[PDB]
RNA sequence: UGGUUCUAUUUUGUUGGUUUCUAGGACCAUCGUAAUGAUUAAUAGGGACGGUCGGGGGCAUCAGUAUUCAAUUGUCAGAG
């Protein structure tokens, strides 16, 4: 089937109270008639050293 | 030095019983006699005191940290 044709990406920002806002990306997963995707992977964390932020 | 108390050999006939004579008991106060009378204080002991020492004990608190487990957290093939 493939398990990366469907896989929409994303961008990670960060408080402004920091430097390079810019962290990298993530992978998530689209939907149907009725049902949703964005919420379907939000709440979740990302953890990057102090460093690529200050 | 009393007194006190016991006597009970000895003579005023004597055998026994008051009771006075002399002599032995014994005692608490009593003026007198005395260098008046109490062994060191075991590098044996027990104790007190003083600074102390110690992971000696009990009752309570206190912190480390690993393990296990579970949540949260991520990544993704074998791990043991």
């Amino acid at each position: 089937v493939d398990p990366f044709t469907r896989k929409e990406w994303f961008d990670i920002k960060a408080p402004s109270t920091f430097e390079n806002a810019n962290v990298g990306k993530t992978l998530v997963n689209k939907s149907t008639g009725l049902k949703s995707a964005s919420d379907a992977l939000k709440g979740r964390v990302v953890e990057v050293c102090l460093a690529d932020l200050q």
